[PDB]
């Protein structure tokens, strides 16, 4: 809407007290005129029915517990935002500023959050299995990271190339929580995930395994299911990217690690300009290779990581 550019105040989902961009026009709605064409925050109120009501309220205030899911949404929007501006200098996922859009309190119960094509979605989770998703910064990031790459490689949403598709999400989710640098890791959702269990998390990237994802391809699930295990294969580029960046030995091939800075790097440049629909995983690591070739020259220790990443999660 047409407004004069406020700033509110209110708390996450965690408890965490953040200021907020908002727009003044009668009511303080949550609409952010600070990045691109704005990041606008609406209210799905328990229903499915999309986007459904840009955020309006009354004082600018927002530490009503109906009100923490949207303020993480708007303000992690906005990290998420910044992370590709000034790490990449990608302006919001289509490259050219278009308008990040957010619903919350997305129907009952829904342990979940996604990308569907035109805006991110979030459900409030059971209470049991998962807290309100927008609390995650990894689970925005990674949210957001599928809109980037729907526009770039456009890698379809099925078997290996879906894989990929997964594991991209996982990978800038965590390096854009790293970015916040507020309890960074290598886990996917550990902030949203079921409250009553300590240390505990959707996914690993360090250690696929541990939630029974393989870590290599020999492991890989060729079955039907999750459109051909894009969830469960994912596992095996996660293992890759963060050994890349964190080094290792893993089924006896070494990594030297190269930091997390330089992963993001290799794979955004990938992603952007060598990555297809289609690409499959052996195809992710000529691309990688040829990445880091580019940004670090063939004979770099940057180069020979890749390799070795690769090489020990099985990939050719
Ligand atoms: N099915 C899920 O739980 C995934 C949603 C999710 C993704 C990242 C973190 C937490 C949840 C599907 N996805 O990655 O778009
Ligand atoms: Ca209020
Ligand atoms: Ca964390
Ligand atoms: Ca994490
Ligand atoms: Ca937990
Ligand atoms: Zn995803």
């Amino acid at each position: 809407i047409t407004g004069t550019s406020t700033v509110g105040v209110g708390r996450g989902v965690l408890g965490d007290q953040k200021n907020i961009n908002t727009t003044y026009s009668t009511y303080y709605y949550l609409q952010d005129n600070t990045r691109g064409d704005g990041i606008f925050t609406y209210d799905a109120k328990y229903r499915t029915t999309l986007p459904g009501s840009l955020w309006a309220d009354a004082d600018n205030q927002f530490f009503a517990s109906y009100d923490a899911p949207a303020v993480d949404a708007h303000y992690y929007a906005g990290v998420t935002y910044d992370y590709y501006k000034n790490v990449h200098n990608r302006l919001s996922y289509d490259g050219n500023n278009a308008a990040i859009r957010s619903s919350v309190h997305y129907s009952q119960g829904y342990n979940n959050a996604f990308w569907n094509g035109s805006e991110m979605v979030y459900g409030d989770g059971d209470g049991q299995t998962f807290i309100p998703l927008s609390g995650g910064i990894d689970v925005v990031a990674h949210e957001l990271t599928h809109a980037v790459t729907d526009y770039t490689a456009g890698l379809i949403y099925q078997n290996e190339s879906g894989a990929i598709n997964e594991a991209i999400s996982d990978i800038f989710g965590t390096l854009v929580e790293f970015y916040a640098n507020k309890n960074p890791d290598w886990e996917i959702g550990e902030d949203v995930y079921t409250p009553g269990i300590s240390g505990d998390s959707l996914r690993s990237m360090s250690d696929p395994a541990k939630y029974g994802d393989p870590d290599h391809y020999s492991k890989r699930y060729t079955g039907t299911q999750d459109n051909g295990g894009v969830h469960i294969n994912s596992g095996i580029i996660n293992k890759a990217a963060y050994l890349i960046s964190q080094g290792g030995t893993h089924y006896g091939v070494s990594v030297v690690g190269i930091g997390r800075d330089k992963l993001g790097k290799i794979f955004y440049r990938a992603l952007t300009q060598y990555l297809t629909p289609t690409s499959n995983f052996s195809q992710l690591r000529a691309a990688a290779v040829q990445s880091a070739t580019d940004l670090y020259g063939s004979t770099s220790q940057e180069v020979a990581s890749v390799k070795q990443a690769f090489d020990a999660v099985g990939v050719k």
